[PDB]
């Protein structure tokens, strides 16, 4: 029973810029934290897991960092395709739950 | 003649959370970068200068970091009074100019 707190709720940027999304956990979870991307109306795609490990075929502009209770996903040079929703999910103590989410838009 | 690029344009969060604002410079400026806060309809107040030095009577939840061309102002546990506009300004080569700004709102 862990509480995930993501922020900001939504942010507005322009192509080429850099943005930072963060997630705080109510308890310590070490590095069992993953980030998902969800655009259009599709299932969430896995971007990074284990706090900072990219997933197969995931652009290098995506980088996660953090350990314990503070984690953050940073996006470099926003590409137009990166606009959508981002969710963090702890992969620690079941059941696994997500953060409120962050809507990213131009 | 230096170009400052701030981002995001605006972000939405809730009291208690943590947000990160960034500013990129077109050239290297070392640590000659300051952040200003502007709320309501008042003049910009100085938060941090020289990249990471707080100003007199500036809450500890405000922390700047960065050097060269990448700098960022991080705000911990947003207090309700922290909502307004934030501007970065390089204090390097005249004339001194600001970034596009970031509107922070609940």
């Amino acid at each position: 029973d862990i509480q995930m707190t993501q922020s900001p709720a939504s942010l507005s940027a322009s192509v080429g810029e850099t943005v930072t999304i963060t997630c705080r956990a109510s308890e310590n979870i070490y590095s069992y934290l993953a980030w998902y991307q969800q655009k259009q109306g599709k299932s969430p795609q896995l971007l990074v897991y284990n706090a900072k490990t990219l997933a197969e075929g995931v652009p290098s502009r995506f980088s996660g960092s953090g350990s314990g209770t503070q984690f953050s996903l940073k996006i470099n040079s926003l590409q137009p395709e990166d606009f959508g929703s981002y969710y963090c999910q702890h992969h620690y103590g079941t059941p696994f739950t997500f953060g409120s989410g962050t809507k990213l838009e131009i």
